[PDB]
């Protein structure tokens, strides 16, 4: 790699956004960097950032729950949510990952019903991972041009891929993955 | 009036996109938002046309083959954004290259050259001053200037961003009712 460079050069920007997010959404969450030190392409560096803070922003409002909610459901009262980057043969694996209420499948299901995309039968046959990416496909959430679509067409500008993971109320996890340059 | 969703305009786009890419040999991520707005259904046949010519300047002018992009240090992909929106009384259309921008330089040696201007004048031209170069009759060489004149037939709006390796953006205003 030519322009190696820290992520550190991305990542230390985070803490403080994470904290100002969690007090304007009322949520309790420590916050975890790792592999701070890992190298990139700088030019992954300058523009990950934008879908980092999105995914942190997803943790944080869709998936940390209120103190009193973890608390009533007999989880940990602080939230987790870490931010990590590592190596994995030729690519650099950044990992978004939360110990919430994880996502809402079965919201997902009914919402690809309603769309006409798929039927009840139909339906009950898909796939966790199946369920999962309708994230992804263009126009499938509803907004207020931010979203998972963003992420991932960011991410696959890099030639980057993204994929998505979640167990209910166990939490969720991004994993993006980006090419050795 | 008569309304529809502007996917009667939009739907023809990815497949032309595409092969207009593949044909100039450019990485291009082609994104569509807001294909189910609606507008009044006379403007339909009239701004296809308009729309296709900004898609295939963006491919064509503004986008860098490969090598170029990684030279500047951007995504070797470029991204190509065509949406749609209401927004007030209108319907907002948006075409949005990260790509290398309209060169400037080359818009007012031919505003010169077409005697639209003079050279003492050239110097102090704003940005927009420039631009707007490619709104006058018989400026293109379909062309800008055909596209401001259908989107003023349809008694709207349009405006040009523009940045060196930065990018270009057309925003197109059309009035609803
Ligand atoms: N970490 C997470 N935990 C639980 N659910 C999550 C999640 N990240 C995403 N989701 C779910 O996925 C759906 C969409 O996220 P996406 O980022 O595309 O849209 P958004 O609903 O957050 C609105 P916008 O992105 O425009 O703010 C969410 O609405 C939520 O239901
Ligand atoms: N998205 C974009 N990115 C970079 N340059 C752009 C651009 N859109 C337009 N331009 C530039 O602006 C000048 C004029 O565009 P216009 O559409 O009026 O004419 P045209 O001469 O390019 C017709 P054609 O090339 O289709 O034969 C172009 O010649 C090109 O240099
Ligand atoms: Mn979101
Ligand atoms: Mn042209």
């Amino acid at each position: 790699g030519s322009h190696m460079v820290p992520i550190s050069f991305v990542f230390n920007r985070f803490p403080r956004m994470v904290r100002d997010l969690a007090k304007k959404m009322n949520k309790e969450v420590n916050f975890i960097m790792r592999g701070e030190d890992t190298e990139l392409d700088r030019t992954f560096v300058e523009e990950i950032g934008e879908p980092l803070l999105h995914l942190l922003r997803n943790a944080i409002d869709h998936g940390i729950e209120p103190k009193e909610e973890r608390i009533a459901k007999g989880k940990p009262p602080i939230g987790t949510l870490i931010l990590s980057a590592r190596h994995e043969g030729n690519n650099v694996v950044i990992e978004v990952e939360d110990d919430g209420r994880g996502i809402d499948k079965e919201k997902i299901i009914r919402k690809a019903i309603e769309k006409g995309l798929i039927d009840e039968s139909k339906a009950a046959t898909l796939s966790d991972q199946e369920i999962l990416n309708f994230l992804f496909v263009p126009g499938f959430s509803t907004k207020e041009g931010v979203g998972m679509d963003v992420v991932k067409n960011v991410v696959e500008s890099l030639n980057g891929s993204i994929s998505i993971e979640s167990e209910k109320d166990k939490g969720t996890k991004v994993t993006i993955r980006l090419p050795l340059t």
